[PDB]
């Protein structure tokens, strides 16, 4: 457990509604067994972007384009969301639910490499990642070069490694991890 | 110990990722235990720390501040054009983080004054970050009086949600609000956060 199931219970009975688009997708992952961000996580991820106004935000890699959704739903026009991912069958479907919702003209998708094609994007404001497909410590010597003046890293799934450790062991980055959904690593670059 | 939130072990590891700690701020903790002040810890601080930095605001407005522990976290976290400002009732409290402040010098963009802290909080405006203590106030009535302070997309940052300094009665009128976006961290005692919506 990360937080006694007692206080997670009482966090998703202060829920509202759910976006029909949400509980679409959670339907798909769900029967294609694809994992996805949790709903506390998603809602955190749409915060934080809110908060940081970014301009660029990129995802590499992104299941049914779950985390691509809850970052494009927090910037106007005026930014950009990247994601790739290997799998087709994501792309498309993240696609098709975007242009449906009026999002696709702040939405770039790729179908392939995922940090391959990410490394192309410069002054990324929001670098997007997930623990339990890439090693941060891998991600980073690929994209450090890519970030922003004070992007922001977000890692999920970063409590369920010699990574966290080293986020929160170097002068550029102020770290902190949340205990929200399975953990979410939050490196803010100084 | 309380009402559980964040599993032990996990608190445990979280704990060891912590760099060394501050002497500014262990001489805080200390001084908050002998003189039975709650303040904020330190997981909690680091949370306030990077919202601020990612939020940048001008105007961080501080209503009741044990041994100025959160414009302490605050004031690291804006510019010299920024201000944080801090309202007490008690006039140690003030003195406290005028101390700290000058010691660093952050006193150049902190206002501290002791008196009523939403008498005085009330005469502000373009607030871009609220902070409260869910132990000290009812939250839907600081907002009812603070709202009109807000700026456009203001953050609110309310301490204390899930337990005493679970789970209380902001939570679920904040919730309601439509006119902002909430989510509950469990963090510390868990942090109530309340974007102001365009
Ligand atoms: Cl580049
Ligand atoms: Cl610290």
């Amino acid at each position: 457990p990360i937080v006694d199931s007692r206080i997670g219970a009482y966090l998703d009975g202060l829920l509202p509604e759910a976006d029909p688009v949400v509980a679409a997708m959670e339907q798909i992952a769900r029967e294609r067994n694809i994992p996805i961000v949790d709903r506390q996580t998603g809602r955190l991820l749409y915060l934080l972007a809110r908060i940081k106004q970014p301009q660029l935000v990129v995802v590499p890699g992104d299941g049914l384009g779950c985390a691509s959704w809850w970052f494009a739903r927090a910037i106007s026009i005026s930014s950009r969301v990247v994601m790739i991912d290997p799998d087709r069958d994501n792309v498309e479907h993240a696609r098709r639910m975007l242009h449906d919702n009026g999002l696709i003209d702040r939405v770039e998708l790729q179908v392939g490499d995922p940090l391959g094609i990410a490394a192309g994007q410069r002054d990324i404001d929001i670098l997007f990642m997930d623990c339990d497909v890439f090693n941060g410590a891998d991600v980073l010597e690929r994209m450090n070069r890519c970030l922003a003046k004070n992007a922001l890293l977000i890692a999920v799934n970063a409590l369920r490694r010699e990574f966290n450790h080293h986020l929160s062991r170097r002068r550029d980055f102020f770290t902190t991890i949340v205990p929200v959904g399975n953990g979410v690593l939050l490196g803010y670059r100084l």
